């Protein structure tokens, strides 16, 4: 797993569950070009986005809809969602998690970057 | 002044200066359009960028360079920038102030919007 | 102001006025005693806490109480309470503000130091 | 487990690897008693704190050295530790993991708590 999401919900104290992440990837006419999506589980964890050949060199966005997710527990949030933007894998592979931490007027977004 | 941008140094424990922010607003064929700009003063703030008259309902992003900042540290980080993307509304209150604390591999943001 | 305090609530976008903050500094027998007091205004903010005079090197605590925050909230909180704990230092920069934002089971501090 | 701490490192984007931590709880007489203490691994996790039997309900504090982290990397940082205090199992028996993102000055800490 090159890359992977996890979502805490600071509120209920409990990881974020089915919350919507859409990663798109800067293509040569500099639009971004869908990559790939899902959503987190029970855990508040997204595995098996990608995979060490397709998770080449780029400029990634990784979308986490936390709009959506605040709608559907009766709280009308400030953000339309949570953009994470990073260069990945131009020193070579890396495995990447994304960790977010959200409130309904505020997230953290930290990326934790490891050698495999 | 109905947005403001702050902007904080969780490394060195300061305000963030002369950071790059531009504001953006969704447009009717959903792409961005270039709405406000500027660089954050000494306080680490950002004053000035638009006014009531011109800050409609709509969908806003407000970038911040922090790459750049960072860069100009000597320090490497991980995101190309931070991007705080909101729906301006009438019906809350009048003042937006849009803050980010910054480190390397990490930023926060909140929203205090007061009357 | 060589010490200002700053809280923030993460759930409605707004200054958290009302927060009781309790300062300590550290006595020579480790014992922690009371060295000011308040609550936070309107926007959030807590002035006046001490002087440049009796803000003298040392170890100190800035006690928020959260807890009784969100209970009048009618929310649930985790901590009892957020303590920020540090060293002033004479070397560096003369004026200390702690932020605090504030969640139910989740908070940060940030310290901005300047001149 | 029903106790956990996991540290992480904002200025690296790692984890917060041989952080010490201790905790304490208050005892009857309004004073801080140790009741473990450990330190990170490599993951930036503290596993195995204490037990189902041993964890009862009370009032706790968590504190996490970041003061002595930080000066091990060369950072004089502000905060001397991270403080985390809370009534644990007061309506029976919780799993706690008490997370820590660090900055030199700035920390966030939250809690993912779950009924087993
Ligand atoms: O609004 C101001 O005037 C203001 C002034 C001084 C500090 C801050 C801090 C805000 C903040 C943002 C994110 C976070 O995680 C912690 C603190 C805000
Ligand atoms: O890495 C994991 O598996 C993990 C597991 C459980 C909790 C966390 C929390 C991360 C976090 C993010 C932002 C913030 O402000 C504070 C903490 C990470």
């Amino acid at each position: 797993c090159p890359l992977m999401v996890k979502v805490l919900d600071a509120v209920r104290g409990s990881p974020a569950i089915n919350v919507a992440v859409h990663v798109f990837r800067k293509a040569a006419d500099d639009t971004w070009e869908p990559f790939a999506s899902g959503k987190t589980s029970e855990s508040g964890e997204l595995h098996g986005l990608t995979t060490e050949e397709e998770f080449v060199e780029g400029i990634y966005k990784v979308e986490i809809d936390t709009k959506s997710y605040w709608k559907a527990l009766g709280i009308s949030p400030f953000h339309e969602h949570a953009e994470v933007v990073f260069t990945a894998n131009d020193s070579g592979p890396r495995r990447y998690t994304i960790a977010a931490l959200l409130s309904p007027y505020s997230y953290s977004t930290t990326a934790v970057v490891t050698n495999p």
